[PDB]
């Protein structure tokens, strides 16, 4: 009477049933039933019902009965303690704050990682670099043309490819257009090929690699057909493409999609926003106060001669003071721009340690994300795969 | 005789007297009585005392009577096992420092974190952003009117809007007063508002961002109402008001009161004052040592056709040697001072990595405090609250 | 009947013969069979089988039968779980990623940590620094000698030893010549004193510090006897070994491979090559698209009045963006080259805290398996050995 | 026959023989002697040796035994383990690498933290500055007077206190000397007093601070009385004791002993030399390498025009590349010089990269140990002291 004996793998448990019946609807509440013979194992020789589970943790789900609040123990991972209490029937919605963070940690970074006869031919060879043999070649080729035509790119802002001869104006050498031509026909061909054997081209079209392919490849031939008549619109069409040229630096993401650290990092900076926001309104509060105490700081120095006191400094005003509050208080220093007053001077050693200390806040909640991540997804890269040796039903 | 076996939850623990009795007063020494079998539960069956409690943490208590000196496991949060001690009359106060600061690690930020038929309508309306819809409007158009206020605060010391025209002086573009009007009327309005539907009228004087409020507004009317005679004492004060009008400046701080991560930055802040000391006295040792050995040691590089030697260095003397050592500490380096002589660069580099070293001492402590003060404060956001389950009294 | 009890260590484990037979091969799947009694040892009293094993860790591998699921408990140490679950039968490539980290943690440091009757008189007296009390003597005297030839070789490019005098061209002075000939006679003597008492000379040959001295050696002796006729084909072979003079600079890592600290490091940066890829890919990326963002930021200020855009800023062209990138990334700033532009500070301050957390990603992780190796290493320093005092077969 | 049971404490545990036998000496191969029963305390009901221990840790003592490897549990702290460990008579330092370094952990920080009626008034008034009421006013009168010191010691370097008036040389201010006089009059005072009151004189002068102290007086003194005869051996001997002043400045170290920071940094200083040659072993080769690498890498860009290569560089030779390198490895960078050449910004950028790598590689390793410190000495403030409750001797 009041007194029931729980054996949990051969290792007894032993408490008052009204201690069970707290919690109602729970599997223990159902033991509390005076009327569970039928329901669960029990023996009348030892009076004792039966289960087959972790007797080391079977403890913690008691202790929450006995006393009210709910804990995971520290020498077992999270998921073993979470299945445990999935099984009893306890909401894991309901552990306490100061063992939390420990509990919930591997499932969020786990879901994060996880977050026409010659159809199926063609659209291989172009996707997965490695699902055959020529995949990985067609890539290389890819790679060699992208890293051509970037370098086509930087060199056609330079000094020397770029004589002085409208009346002078410059012009850039003509092979450097040639280069980029025979660049530009292989991507064509390519995506040309890859948007007839691609289902679901809705969905080829939502992608943003493909739009962007596209707009790197149109202004060349924008360019190559219109240098005709309408001399003021096609003079202002020419500068603009001019300027939308530095789109094709952005195919180098295409092929870099397949390694893994890039990956990891997308994924860490999505799920890291935000730790950036507060680190964005920690500089912003402290290069507007400082800016400000520098500005009024320099002007005790002023001389007694100009009707504008900003003549022996460099902080003439605030917004100006902004480029160098944020120059120093990350410990960068071009140099430009420094306190000249022994006033000044004060505030500049007070910037650099307030600097280094609204810096050093969140970057280590950052850097720890990115590195949980890493390591977890690395983790897969030992272990490939298995073949489920535990056939269950036993 | 002289052997007790005790049944904590189905586990036996078997013990003699005699260890029972080392701390008097305490449940288990009450145990050792002889007669406290009416006390108790105990059977004669058995002969053993029952109890209802966690039997893998009583181990250490008991433990604790065995040696002499208390520990807490780490299998176990801080809270649970406070819990536990406090159920057998252990005091807290006694566990080793060996392992006191994980003991008492999560309770100390738990604590920390936690430390006229219209007035009701109308004083909830400016304090609470979200207690309705119109409350959130409101402190949106606050918002708008302050980052304006700011932004022509900022734009006024701009030698643009400054035109030179007393002879010459200077003077400020027109608008730029009315934009400031245009706020100010705002300002005073909400300012009036408030401070008549607020209660206990004391405390609301007693609060630091009503104060701010006030001596922000109040130059405006000074300025417009004192244009008149009396032109010395009007000039001074014109001066003077001018001066104090960044107070204005600060009143970003009473609406970011509500963002999470600045409420967690001030607690750190106010839990954190002895490693700031230790960092100040750290810099002040460095700097005073090294601005004295770079003053020395640039000396033998003198000259010896002038009277003053401190002609080829940047280092006339110490107090001008204070701020090379601090920038040199913090590897921000200017470069508007440097060493120059063979000796002084040795110097230079020992003052570099000695501050390095005692930057880099505190301030791992105090970002460690941050963090865990904002992964509690952020695992708040996540649960709000239950319904609380566990009914007591089983 | 579907009932079996094991008893491990005096611990009584209990659950269904279904449970055991999901794992076959392994020493459970034996014991499941009913004829077993002669296998294993059995007393009929009690009717159940009796082990000599760990009982508190035998609870995961049974555990691992009842779920499917395989973790490490976080009491005990991985070696330990390793060979308790090695001695059951279960492969060790089964545990989950939740837990495999810290289980194959150990394991990895430990095994990369360790990765003529006078010719043992003769090998030994130049090898090993303390295999005797001369090889100490001999070691100090190659180091004397090796610190003399760095030290001429750093002085030989002064211009105080280098006067100008072929018609004027310049000459270094003569004793700079015979120190290091006074070195030289010493190293021949040592390199051809250990070319002969060396076992298995070929593998003394492959060795990288044999082939680092002997060319170290030989210009030297190229020099001074090729100081003859041919003279175009000698002032070009001249010049080539003076500029290969430098190799001698790098017979310093002969007597630094007995210091632990280097072989940490070497350690260190072998088993962290993934690491170097990834910072320096994370880096070209950024150096890449801050370059292209400054360039374009800064022609917005372009004077109406030349035709190259570049004369009013630093960034002519992408290419010298790129050091501008790779210097502020840093947080090193030297201050050459700076934007000038209200639109090219926006874009300095996102390169700063760009680079400030694409450099703060990958480095604690080296900076880890640095401190994880300093420290198993440094703890065979305390521990010198033992003499094994646990004797086998009981 | 060959199965022997163990009760430690209510938990039974149960093992061959044989497997006790294995460590001779130790208390269970007594235990394992058949002629035991007068030894310890046991009972033929039920055959079973009784224990007063702690139950949960026994099982790795044991499995010491079954196995031949011993390790720690990661659930209890320590000493627990340590002194659980003595008992039964096991050595310490058998314990495998995998888990020493945190078994010796919590030991070494604590021993490192450890590491005439009238003269006890006379004595204690000046040394403890809390052992009275007045020893708080006179510590307090002293810090006055060293900080006066130390400002006059400041200022006389300045020239705005040397007045050029021998022909012209340059004087110092009168009164400069003036308080300096009433500075020391005052510290003689002290001194004098203070060496008469103290027992065990030998251990007196032995100590730094009073020699310190005693150098500090001396060169007023001497100066005062040393202005007459001996024109030469005057004015040499007073610009050495001008020299020699800045002995008062390390007066400060003083009173700042009673800091607890400082303390704690001191003992961390001196519990970390390794690391600091480490980080010095490596500083010097980078700067080495680096220096020598920058140096070859400028001397591409040589103009055919001058006889001296360096003449379009700031890198001259080596060692003033010496410079360069350690002001660019600590990402310092003041930019009085920097490479200028295409082929040296990229030994630049390594150089950058390197440096950063070299010098977190023992950072960390130092910062934890400071760490580690601070907070156990940190923890003792809290906890004065109690009355141990826990009476020996059940
Ligand atoms: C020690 C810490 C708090 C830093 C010290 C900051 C001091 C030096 C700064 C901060 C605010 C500054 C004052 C703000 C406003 C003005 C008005 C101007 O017309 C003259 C200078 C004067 C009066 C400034 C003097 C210098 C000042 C007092
Ligand atoms: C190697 C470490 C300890 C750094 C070395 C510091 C050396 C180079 C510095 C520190 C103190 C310096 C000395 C302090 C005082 C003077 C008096 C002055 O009239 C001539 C130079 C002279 C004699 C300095 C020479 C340079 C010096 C010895
Ligand atoms: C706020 C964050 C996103 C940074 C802001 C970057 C802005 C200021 C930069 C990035 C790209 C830049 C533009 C890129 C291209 C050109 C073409 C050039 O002929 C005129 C300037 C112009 C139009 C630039 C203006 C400044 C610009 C818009
Ligand atoms: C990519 C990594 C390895 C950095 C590249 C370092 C390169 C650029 C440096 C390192 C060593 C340098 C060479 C070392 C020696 C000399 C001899 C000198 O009379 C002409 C330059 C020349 C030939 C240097 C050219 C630049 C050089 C090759
Ligand atoms: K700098
Ligand atoms: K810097
Ligand atoms: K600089
Ligand atoms: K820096
Ligand atoms: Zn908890
Ligand atoms: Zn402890
Ligand atoms: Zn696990
Ligand atoms: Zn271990």
């Amino acid at each position: 009477s009041e007194r029931i004996v729980i054996n949990v793998g051969g290792t007894r448990h032993q408490t008052y049933r009204s201690t069970l019946r707290t919690l109602p609807g729970t599997r223990l509440a159902w033991l509390a039933e005076p009327d569970a013979h039928s329901h669960f194992d029990y023996d009348p020789r030892a009076d004792e019902f039966f289960f087959d589970r972790h007797p080391g943790v079977f403890a913690h789900i008691l202790n929450y009965y006995r006393t009210g609040k709910l804990h995971c123990p520290a020498d077992v991972c999270g998921p073993l303690y979470e299945e445990e209490l999935a099984f009893w029937g306890i909401d894991e919605t309901d552990v306490e704050p100061c063992c939390w963070m420990t509990y919930r940690q591997h499932r969020d970074a786990e879901e994060a990682l996880d977050s026409r006869r010659w159809q199926p031919r063609i659209w291989a060879l172009f996707e997965d670099p490695y699902s055959s043999r020529y995949a990985r070649y067609v890539a290389f080729a890819s790679l060699f043309f992208i890293l051509v035509s970037i370098t086509t790119f930087c060199l056609e802002t330079h000094e020397r490819f770029n004589p002085i001869v409208y009346y002078r104006e410059a012009e850039t050498e003509a092979f450097l257009t040639y280069i980029e031509g025979v660049c530009v026909v292989w991507f064509t061909f390519e995506f040309l090929m890859r948007v007839i054997f691609c289902p679901n081209k809705v969905e080829f079209i939502k992608n943003s690699l493909n739009i962007i392919d596209f707009v790197a490849i149109l202004p060349f031939y924008l360019e190559v057909g219109l240098s005709g008549l309408s001399s003021k619109a096609a003079k202002d069409v020419l500068g603009f493409l001019r300027v939308v040229r530095f789109v094709r630096i952005l195919r180098i993401f295409k092929l870099t999609r397949h390694f893994v650290g890039l990956r990891v990092l997308g994924h860490t900076l999505r799920a890291s926003t935000n730790e950036f926001l507060l680190l964005i309104i920690f500089l912003a509060l402290g290069v507007l106060i400082f800016a400000t105490m520098i500005y009024y700081a320099e002007r005790i120095g002023a001389q007694p001669n100009d009707p504008s006191a900003s003549e022996h400094t460099h902080f003439k005003n605030i917004p100006i003071g902004f480029w160098w509050a944020v120059v120093t208080m990350t410990t960068l220093g071009y140099g430009d721009m420094y306190p000249q007053t022994w006033s000044g001077m004060l505030v500049g050693a007070l910037c650099a340690l307030a600097g280094v200390l609204t810096i050093a806040m969140p970057v280590p909640v950052i850097v720890n994300n990115f590195g949980m991540y890493y390591s977890l997804a690395m983790a897969k890269q030992k272990l490939p795969k298995k073949k489920k040796k535990h056939i269950p039903r036993p």
